[PDB]
């Protein structure tokens, strides 16, 4: 089946024969909400198209005709197959030959919608995946040096505090460490500054979401203009004597052609509206995600040395490449190593009490 | 077949191409009862839908008509295919055209139910699996330090007891070990305290079960309102002359249309009730599981150093994140290492006799 | 299905059983735009051919006939199967027997176009892939020596600058390093010079794109000459008595033969025009890519020792082997090692400020 | 389908279950032109045979009959199936019963041609592959000793030249190295001499190409003798009363039998001529390849020590085993090791200037 | 299809699930000519059987009948299906009811021939493969000690010859080495002597070839006795009133039954003769192979120490186990190690000149 081929051609990853290396393994380049939206926006028209051609209706004929008994079997087949290509209600009300082309174009329209909704996925894959992957992995490699440089070369501070009055050393020793060369990273404050003034992935993300929104609007227009007119129309009167059959002796207006699969058309015309009105607010929520700064976990991020640079750059216009980098980092920061200490520092959510809270928590997180 | 595709699309794991690493191997993120409920609540409508389209009924036609002998083959096919889309019992009792739409909507309803029952699974997978996995693996890693720290640095207590009167040292030496820095973990008493005051996975678990309960109630309403009325109705009188065929000379009320697949409809309408009334009390049992504290094995848990913190936090409202963490831990605590010593300490189920019971059991569990 | 076989025979890689070694893994020998063009220009006629034979039209007959009622079933089948091979509108307007052969030749034409559009792919695979691969991997191996030779044997310059006035050493020490034997590569300035005067892959690239352009023009001519004439013609009058049936008593001009699949023909005739008018400007953009020198990143390339030779050779006719080598290098330079330092040196995009900018950035990029 | 089985039975490698070792991996025993010729000469008749039985014509009947209306359905089936086995145009012009057997024999002829064109492939596989593989791998193993013996034991010549006047040592030191025992190989000058006087693979190559040429000529004769006569003949008059039906009362000459699939026959008869007239000059080009000595790269080959023996043996009759060995070596010399230095020595294409050109190029090609 | 199952059940290896070890990998237990004969003698009847049931004839009926118009459809089906089981030409010439049973027995006969031709393969696999494999691998293991014992412990002879007059030492030193204990193998001269007097694999080989020859003769007898009589007979007159239908009123002699698939029968009857007259002389050539001693390469074999024993045993009756061992060794001697030195010693094909020829060739073949 065509849907079987499209199941693996689209709606999945089509890069390399897989099992290559770290290009795809261990890194998530698509947000779970984006993946769900892509799946339920691409496979849904494909699912409806498959349901149109499924075992629910065992083939049969999409059109039925009431031809006179004088007609043979082949003549009846001719007058019923010549109307599936000439869907025109020759109404007696001049001669408004209203067309019923959506009935024949439904599979074409569904396939066109399925192909169209895959364009934003291709745009994201071939316009933002490489640069975003490079930035994410470089930043992850740089931030992986924030454990053997934030405690293991900082545990000498424990030696300094424990000799003197520890509460006093908690507030008047830290300026020496904050001014140390190795304590502050030398490359992140420039890379992040450069990324702050560049608008490249923000444009791609906004285009990816706006294309889906515009395609949903186009689907609404298609189903409100062409459909919803021939929606309760099941019978139409045709005319076979509209050509070389004019000089003959048989039914001029072969009345009462019937659309056998009208119910499937009606069900699809509503399931293509409900499914996408489900997705209408999800896209705008995805757009809102980038437009709002997030500071719910800034308290613990600012404490750590390397993440202090990320926390400081929290001002200005929210539309920056750094925002997309942060959005794809927080979904990827917990790959295999930050899963044991960053996820632990969640107790601090309420700098006086915070001054002494690390009296026993920070050193207790040692790997051995 | 569509059921063949849905067999692997749903009703299984759809994350990664597998064989990746420790993300899924060795960790059980779904309780066996939850897995059974999900399987028998998702595949059951799919199984019934497949049985509707299976070899049991070799296609055929879902409707049969008794048309006059004057009608040709094509005319009879027209009058029998124009009634499967116009199921309306034009009864002579005014003109109550009772519809028989459930007969045509049964596959649609079954597919809709199958898709709806997969929503709680998606909610659990994309709203609680990451945080629960992180908490579970962190707690497991911390508790894995409860064997080389509860006997191997405690076997010096054997040296102390064996020199003096061992029964006396069984009760007056332990305060030194209980006050030792390394004996008591420094991070668990804070992580568990933080998790006690957080209600995040409790809400997700309750929502996951309540969605299934509400969907079962909706299925009951659907089968009690739309079904159970056209349940013993097998014959209905139609009307083809309800349109452009009005000005014709043939049967006005084409009486005695017959629903060929009424028996399948009746069997499905009962197997969709029995199967879900089997599942009605299982869901409430799953809800009860979280609402009741468990203390059947507290006697052996309190003896161990690390598990003493877990045993102490056994008071207050049962609805806490720690309850879900414990429920998913006791089903996962016995992965590969706790399978040889924790499962052995089951003899203690009856502190005077318990004082001397470990005279030979604790030290005999040494790995060499 | 034939399309199923052509899916794996073409439209993919057909060299070796794969999993061999570094022949294909880690090296990209086809640009993403070229890959997209090849896919959407080869599979599109195949997709339309599959749609012609898909479940959308459940086989049936491509021609229908209105034969007299005296004819038997076999006689009607004869007069309807003898016209699908004799498509000739015997119009009464002398005796212009206009042929409708495109209706029968549509699958043949689609298969011919699909096979023809694969010729440039074969030409690129068997005329430029080996030499381009050899040059690319040799240049990559030579350029991989530009990290342990541009800083690690250059960090002594740090020792020289830090002793004296560093700003002065920033401008009067570099002539010694620029005149050093090891600092300047001894093979690239000759290999690139040889490649500059050779036009071998430029001709292959231009031929590969021009063949696709010429085939698109041929498709336009085919659809504008043979099609677009029998486009709204659905009925034609045939003649069975044009031979040994002349001396018989039956319909001389068996009027009103009908093309059942005219709608599919019309849709294909438009989808084969829209899809390729989408591709018309992409090919000329690909041609433009080679014809224009690129200097958007020359500022950082000139700073590096090895890439200085590449940056210097930026004059003359753009049509040279070095241009194609650069085009396939910039898409392949970031394989696994240049992904951590070359992608970082993007801050320099605005030699006075550039003199002191590397005071801290260059040495901070050390691997440990 | 039969074509599906023949796709993997032929048109590919049928030796071992693969993944065995170096028997096939890393060695190319078939030239790309030979592979293309074999593919497009073996699969083309198979492709046409598949197209004859494809979805393009949905089975049906290959013959149609115009029997009188008195005949029943079974009688008409008898008189139409008794003519597909008795294709004889009983023309009224004595009684020249011209046969139309190519219409029935087309699939048989296509399968016979597909099997026949596989004979040269089997001949090459079972008559020249082992000896050629042995010679190629032995020569490759011997020539792999031309890098650690042409510079690394020759770099002492650098020590000799740099002490004295280097241009003088460029021309008066080399006689010592040319007379050294290890510098000149002791086995190649005898193995190549033995292969020069042996004509074993030349005969096999010539037979392999001439068999394909003769089979193409036979196909031309078949399509020009048996076809091209019944090419525009679509109707023939049969006779069922040519036996036990003679004493009956029905149509003596059942006129106007019709060949339903005449168009497919006509298209195949032309596509089997065009495809092979495409291949006619390719075979003679392959024959020309062996008949002409190649000296386009002799300048760099003569410089190398080991390849000097190959370059010297460039005289006499071109038809020798050494010619085939060289043809299969130049397509295989660049396997994994000669890909970094032999492909670089392309600058020398114009012995005075050549005397000093290696002043810096030869030593710069060192592996470290 | 049955042929699909027989493709993998037979015509290939059916021992173990493969990928086991050195039982099958690296060892060739079937000669290429024997493999070709087995393939083209077993699959050919299977190929013809598949062609009988292929898409070439779309099922249909193998028999057609000309029943009177009074007969219904079911009556005609009865009288045409009651003759495919009662093929008897009730000729009017007493009452010689000639049977046409080969038409019905053709698939049975083809399957029987395909099964019968597999008997020699089973006999070879289960009667000679184990002993031959053991003998071959033992002899190969013993002969693998003929390189580190024929030069590396013989290169001291170089030290002896180079000190004195080398031509003199070429002829008067060798008697010492020929009389040395280690130089002459102590097991081969007894194992080969034992195998010379044993006739076990010779009988199996002769039986394997003679069974195929006898089966070919039986096929010739079958096609010359039962076929070739009903070969141009296409029409026969049947009789349905030969039983309980005798007391009825309908056609007594239902004349003119027709064999619809006579052409397929005729083509198979000729392709089963040609394809086996091709194989008739190949089998006798295989028999001749064993019956003639081979001494074309004895000159180089006698020079080597270990192969001297093989070369000496070249007298007597050619029918011995040693002959089969040699035949399967020369096709297997060049597995992975003898591929670099035995295949090189081909220059000696013309003991005076041979005395001094090894002055340089023998020592030059050293592995380093």
């Amino acid at each position: 089946s065509l849907a079987h081929t499209a199941a693996e051609y689209m709606l999945s990853d089509a890069l390399l024969p897989d099992r290559r290396g770290p290009r795809l393994k261990g890194l998530r380049l698509e947000l779970p909400l984006d993946r769900i939206v892509k799946f339920v926006a691409v496979g849904s028209p494909l699912l409806l198209m498959s349901l149109a051609f499924a075992q629910e209706f065992s083939s049969g004929s999409p059109i039925s005709c009431f031809s006179p008994s004088n007609f043979s079997i082949r003549q009846a087949a001719y007058v019923d197959s010549s109307c599936w290509d000439s869907l025109l209600h020759h109404k007696q009300d001049q001669d408004k030959m209203k067309s019923l082309w959506p009935h024949k174009a439904l599979p074409y329209s569904l396939l066109a919608l399925a192909l169209l909704m895959y364009l934003p996925v291709l745009l994201w894959q071939y316009a933002a995946v490489p640069a975003l992957s490079s930035d994410l992995l470089f930043i992850i490699s740089e931030l992986d040096k924030s454990y053997n440089r934030s405690i293991r070369l900082v545990q000498h501070m424990l030696k300094i505090r424990q000799k003197s009055s520890d509460p006093y050393v908690f507030w008047n020793e830290l300026e020496k460490a904050r001014k140390e060369r190795y304590f502050e990273f030398p490359l992140l404050e420039r890379y992040l500054a450069c990324k702050q003034r560049s608008h490249s992935l923000v444009a791609t993300y906004l285009l990816r979401n706006s294309l889906l929104l515009i395609f949903t609007s186009a689907t609404y227009l298609y189903l409100g203009h062409f459909h919803l007119d021939v929606f309760f129309q099941e019978e139409f009167s045709c005319s076979i004597k509209t050509g070389l059959l004019s000089d003959e002796t048989h039914v001029p207006n072969l009345i009462t052609c019937r659309l056998t699969s009208l119910s499937i058309f009606q069900i699809v015309s509503l399931s293509s509206v409900a499914i996408y009105t489900i997705l209408v607010p999800v896209i705008i929520y995805n757009l809102t995600r980038l437009c709002r700064w997030d500071k719910r976990l800034l308290s613990v991020y600012e404490m750590l040395p390397a993440f202090d640079l990320l926390s400081r750059k929290m001002l200005g216009c929210p539309i920056n490449d750094l925002n997309v980098i942060l959005l794809f980092l927080r979904a990827n920061i917990s790959e295999l190593i930050s899963f044991s200490w960053l996820s632990v520092l969640c107790v601090l959510k309420d700098h006086n009490i915070d001054t002494v809270v690390d009296f026993m928590t920070l050193l207790a997180g040692l790997e051995p």
